[PDB]
Parts: structure tokens; sequence; C-alpha cells
């Protein structure tokens, strides 16, 4: 269910052992959950291809979770432990002709305040910045865009005093190492590549 | 579904207001459940000092059932002031959806939201709202049925009942309108009011749930 939402996310380039340690799930139900999955919608090619029964249903799980977020953060005031705490039941329990009220209530917002885009009226889900950290190659200064909607990623950042939209300056590139050095404002960072796969920059 | 321990107390607030004694069986009827659950389930509540047992009054609730209620009526009101005054919900998707809400949400999260609405006063079927930690006294305290005299009234409450509000819309019956109390029969225990172009009569039973204003 909520699970189905990062076989995704690994889909989004982040077969069974990849489900297993990236989503923590039990080994024989990752295999044996399968066999529920393929049944009513939803082989070559990788490991598996969802139908255009799953890819729109996976959008409006989306659509529940960032439209919440946004109503919680910029509206409740809400911070990161209070959404993860409540953001997760919320979106469990609403309905969708809740959300379709909510979306119009705020002025119809584009982003999630992670940088994620919101869907709507259906539409598939297409993100806007895909861009990782990783895969800059060139030097030059940059902005903080997108990240993922984990916690503990969140915590990092916040640890850091690295927020959403905020101009950095690649200075680094240890191409051995695969670590990237960034400068914002009074600090520097440096990053693993298995961090920089989660932080969606934007050229300046 | 589901009808929570919380539920059984708001019904029985609201029957302590339009009735002299509370018995059992409107309990039973109010909830829409079965004697026997109705009757464990108080077992349930005077056992967590909420409901006292009164054979004058039927049931009383204690200043933990009122500190609690008050709370509850909090929650469940605001809720649907932003279901309504807001998103623009009807009176049928409340009735699915608004319960759910009010059981599964936070009180933070209630707090927050008492907050983005400009500090109501009101539930918009004319209940009033409480503020945060503070204790519930209704505006509206005069039902229909009590009245002895003629005149013309103004519609104030009335209570988030599916039921009600279809009789009430039906007959074009909405809060804050106005009309005047034409007959009022003691033996039949009728109140024929008249507004607009309509003539309504309402029985006794009905006349209870309508919480009205003189004049
Ligand atoms: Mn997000
Ligand atoms: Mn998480
Ligand atoms: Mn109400
Ligand atoms: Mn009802």
């Amino acid at each position: 269910e909520d699970y189905l939402k990062c076989i995704y996310e690994i889909g989004e380039q982040e077969t069974n052992k990849m489900v297993a340690e990236k989503m923590h799930v039990s080994a024989p139900a990752v295999s044996e959950m399968i066999k529920k999955m393929i049944s009513q919608g939803w082989d070559k090619a990788k490991g598996y291809l969802l139908k255009d029964k799953g890819y729109a249903l996976v959008a409006n799980l989306y659509r529940k979770h960032r439209l919440i977020e946004v109503f919680l953060i910029h509206q409740l005031g809400y911070n990161t432990q209070e959404v993860h705490q409540e953001a997760e039941v919320l979106e469990h329990t609403v309905s969708d002709t809740f959300i379709d009220r909510l979306d119009k209530i705020l002025d119809f917002p584009d982003f999630c305040p992670h940088g994620g885009t919101i869907p709507r009226y259906g539409q598939p889900l297409v993100e806007m910045n895909t861009t990782t950290l990783n895969t800059i190659t060139e030097l030059g200064r940059f902005r903080l865009s997108r990240i993922h909607d984990h916690f503990d990623l969140i915590q990092y950042l916040e640890t850091h005093h690295l927020n959403i939209n905020t101009e950095l300056t690649l200075t680094q590139i240890d191409t051995f190492a695969k670590t990237y050095t960034i400068c914002y404002g009074d600090k520097e960072l440096v990053i693993p590549e298995n961090i920089a796969k989660q932080l969606y920059v934007t050229a300046l």
C-alpha cells in the first residue's frame, strides 16, 4: 500500500533485493506480496512494470501527502516532528473530496514545502526538479530546490541549517571519494554521494 | 460507525438540555444502538467518573464530564466551521466525514485550527464554541416546547442531526430564519408556526430539538 509508494521511488533510480534493503520490508513479504499486486492492474525491461492503473493511483497518494503538508506547515505553523506524527495519519483518514476542497483553498499551490510537485486533476506525477547533486560534474553556484519527504533527512538538513531554496556554492568535487563540498552563508559542508542522491539542486 | 464513548457523552449532554429526566430509551433511540450496548456503555462511563446516576434528572454530568464535553464540543464544532464555512461542505458530506475527523485529529491540530478560523464563536447550527481550556456554556437554551406565550421567534440553534436537518431543509427552515407562533395546542402539544409563505405544525418531539429566541 504505502510501501508500493517506494517501488516508484527506487524506480526513480534511487527487482526484489532492492525492495527489502531500501524500505526495510520482510524478505519473504517482498516476493510473496507481489502475487496480490500483480492481480487487478499494476517480465522484460527492469524488475517490475506498473500499469496506468497504478501510476495514476500513487499520484493521488503523493497528492494527499503534499497537500496536507502545505496545509500544516504554511497555515497551521507545524514543525517537522508534528508533521511526521500527524500527516501520515491524516492522509490515511481524510477523503478525496476533502483534499479537493483543500486544494482550492490553498490557492492551488504548485510545490510541496520540501519542493515536490503537486499533481492535479488526475494528472500523472511529473517532478520539475529532477537534477540531483551527485550528477553535477561542473562547478558553480546552485539553489537547493527539492528534497525527499524523509524525516531523518530533514533532521540532517535542519541540523546544518540547510533550508530549501538556499543559495549555495559548490567548491570541491572529489571524484575518488565521491564527495561534494558546498558553501552556504557562513558554513561549509561535505556531502557523501549517498546523501547527494537525495538533494535536488537548480543551476544559477 | 464505531460510536465511541465520547459520542455517548455528547448525546447525554444534549438530552439533558432537551429533557427533564434522561432515560436509557432516549439514549438508545438517539444513538441508534440497542439497549444492552447502551446500558453497558453507561456502566463504563459512570465508572470512569464522567456520569453520576440520579433518579430525578436521569443522569448527571460530573465536573470531569463537563470539562471534557467542553473540549469535545470544541473540537466537533470547530471542525464543522472549517468543513462548511471554508471547504464548502454540504450537510450530508459532513454526516459522513466530520465525526471520523473529530475522532482522529490531535488536540494541537484543533488549537491551530481555531486560530486560522479567526476565533469563531458559533457552530453553523448555532452551537457555542468554547476557547482553549474554557468550559462550555450555551447561549441558546430555550427550546420551543417550553414556550407558553404567542409571538414572533428566531430559530437560533439545532443539533447536527441528519434526519433533523433533512426535516428543516425540506420545509425550507434554516438557522436564523424568522417566524411567528400562531397556534399552541396544550392538549395535542402542537406548535403551529408561520414563516414567509409557509405554515408548519410542530409536534413536541420535534419542538424539543428546536432552540428558539423570543421576538
Ligand atoms: Mn513534501
Ligand atoms: Mn520517514
Ligand atoms: Mn453542532
Ligand atoms: Mn445523526
